[PDB]
C-alpha cells in the first residue's frame, strides 16, 4: 500500500520518515548508558509519560514544559526530526520510540540505558488512534470505523500489529533496565506509579515536588498546555474503558476472541484490563 | 416537535389527522370477518401482509406484483386506509401500529382476528433508525446516539415499545389473537405459516407453500416495487443490532429492558 511508507513489513507515515534513517536507527544509532527511553505502541500514553519524566527532571516546576514543545523535550528517535536533534543532544537524553523490538537500535541491547515500556488495553488504543489519525495526511485514511477496526485487528496500521509489538517486547520485562508499566495502573494510581518510576530511575522526590508533578501531568492541566497537547486533539478524553462507547457488540465479540487467541502464550496477569 | 401528537403518541405530520385518529378509536366499525395485523412499527408488518396476501392467492404472485402492498393491507389509522377500508368488502385485511388505548373500541366486542407480530426491540430500533434517517414530515435525529435515546424514552412514532407490548399482551390468551415473533418467522418460516393457516382456518398444499416461501422471501420482496415503497426492505435478518449497539448501549438497554419487562414471563421473548 502506497499510502504508507513500508519498512521491513511495518507501516510508517509517508512524510517525516526516511527508510535510510530507519536502517541507521537499527544499525548505527548509538545508545548511551545514561539514556532514558519511553517505548510505546502508538496511542498508549507516550506523551503523558514524557510529561511526567520532564516534570521529574524539573522537580515539578512547569516553566520549561510550558515553553518548549513536548516533541523537542522528548524527541521521537526514528523520525527525521528526532533523529538529528538527538545526535546533538547532551546526556542525559530523554526520548521515545514506537519501534517494535526487531527495528530498535542494536546498540541498546548491550548498553545500560533504561527503558520504560508503557502498554495500554488495545481496545482503548484502537479508539484513540481512530480519532487522532482519521483526518490526517500521509497515512492511509479508513473509509469507516468498521474498516479501521479491521485494519487494526490485522495489524495493517502505523507500526504494525499491537499483538506483535507486545510479543516482541515482553521478553525484556525481567531485565534490570526495563520497566513494564500500563496506562491503566498509571490512570488509576498516578502517585504509586510515579513512585515505581522513581525507584527504577533511582530518583528521590520531595513531597512538594511530587504534588507538583502530579498536578501538572494530570489530564486537565496537560490539556491546557499547548506545548504538550498538539483539528483533533492529542488529549482527547484521557480515561480507561472508552472502547465501550465505540465498539459494537459484534466487534467486542470478535476482538475478545482474537485477543484470547493471540495472547494465549503470555501470562494473563500481564494485562490488567478485562 | 415535528410530529403530530395524539393522546401523548407521536404520528407523522403528513397523512394523518387528529380527527381521524379520534374516529378510528371511538367510531370505526370492526367486522367479525376482519383480519388485522398489529405491530409496533418495524417489526415485520409488510412481511406478514405479503404472506397473508399470498395465502389468499394460493401462492400466485400476480396480484401482489400489480397492486401496492399498502393498498392490499391498508394502515387503518392513516387518512387513506381509513377511507379505503370504509369502502372494502369483507373479508378485510389490514394493519395497525396503534397501541391498545388508541385501537378501535368496536374490536373488543367483535370476533375479528388479530395477529400481533413482535420483534426484538433492539432490531426494531436499528431498523427504524435507518428507515426514518432522512425523511421529512417527522422529526429527524441528529445522530445514532440521539435516536437511541429517543427510542429508549418512547419519544418516537407510536410511542414506547415497552408500553405497546404491555398494552396488547393481556389480549394474548383470547381465541381470536395470534402472537408471533419476527424471530420465529425468520428462523422457522414454514412452521410459522402453518400456524397462521391454523389460526385463520386455511389449509395449504406443498406447491402452494413453496410459492408462498419463494414469493415472500426478502430477496423476492426487495425486487418487487409494489412491496418496496431509504428502503423498506433493508437487510431482513435477526440480530443486526449487534452491528450497531455499542457495548455501553447494549448494557443500558439490557438494564432498561429487564426493568420494564419484569412483570411478564421471560418466555414471551425468544431472544437475549
Ligand atoms: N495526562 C494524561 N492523562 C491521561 N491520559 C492522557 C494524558 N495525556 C495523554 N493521554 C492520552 O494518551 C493518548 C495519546 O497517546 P500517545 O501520547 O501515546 O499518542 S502518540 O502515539 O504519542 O501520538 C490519548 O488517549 P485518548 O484520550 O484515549 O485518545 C490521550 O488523551
Ligand atoms: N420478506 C422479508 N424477510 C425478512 N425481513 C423482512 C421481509 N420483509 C420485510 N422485512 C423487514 O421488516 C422491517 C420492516 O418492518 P415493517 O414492515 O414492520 O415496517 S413498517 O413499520 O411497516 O413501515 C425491515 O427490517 P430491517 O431489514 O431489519 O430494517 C425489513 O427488511
Ligand atoms: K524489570
Ligand atoms: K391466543
Amino acid at each position: 500500500s502506497d499510502d504508507f511508507l513500508w519498512f521491513e513489513g511495518i507501516a510508517f507515515p509517508t512524510m517525516g520518515f526516511r527508510s535510510e534513517t530507519l536502517r541507521k536507527v537499527r544499525d548505527e544509532f548509538v545508545i548511551r548508558d545514561e539514556d532514558v527511553i519511553i517505548l510505546t505502541y502508538p496511542k498508549s500514553g507516550t506523551n503523558w509519560l514524557a510529561e511526567i519524566l520532564c516534570l521529574m527532571h524539573s522537580k515539578g516546576d512547569a516553566k520549561w514544559i510550558q515553553s518548549v514543545p513536548i516533541w523537542e523535550r522528548s524527541p521521537w528517535v526514528e523520525s527525521e526530526i528526532g533523529y538529528t536533534a538527538l545526535s546533538e543532544t547532551e546526556s542525559p537524553r530523554l526520548f521515545s520510540s514506537h519501534l517494535p523490538i526487531q527495528l530498535f537500535p542494536k546498540s541498546f541491547f548491550s548498553s545500560k540505558a533504561k527503558v520504560i515500556y508503557l502498554m495500554r488495553n488495545p481496545r482503548d488504543v484502537l479508539v484513540s488512534g481512530y480519532f487522532f489519525w482519521k483526518n490526517m495526511k500521509f497515512i492511509k485514511k479508513p473509509k469507516s470505523w468498521e474498516e479501521y477496526f479491521e485494519w487494526f485487528c490485522q495489524g495493517t496500521v502505523l507500526y504494525g500489529s499491537w499483538f506483535d509489538h507486545i510479543h516482541g517486547w515482553m521478553p525484556m520485562r525481567e531485565e534490570k533496565n526495563f520497566l513494564l508499566l500500563s496506562y491503566e495502573e498509571l490512570k488509576q494510581d498516578t502517585g504509586r506509579t510515579i513512585e515505581k518510576i522513581c525507584q527504577f530511575l533511582g530518583k528521590t522526590l520531595e513531597p512538594e515536588e511530587l504534588n507538583l508533578i502530579l498536578k501538572n501531568s494530570s489530564f486537565q492541566s496537560m490539556k491546557e498546555n499547548k506545548m504538550s497537547n498538539y483539528k483533533a486533539q492529542l488529549l482527547r478524553k484521557g480515561v480507561s474503558g472508552d472502547w465501550k462507547n465505540h465498539f459494537t457488540v459484534a466487534q467486542a465479540e470478535d476482538f475478545d476472541k482474537l485477543f484470547q487467541e493471540k495472547m494465549a502464550d503470555l501470562p494473563r496477569e500481564l494485562f490488567p484490563w478485562e
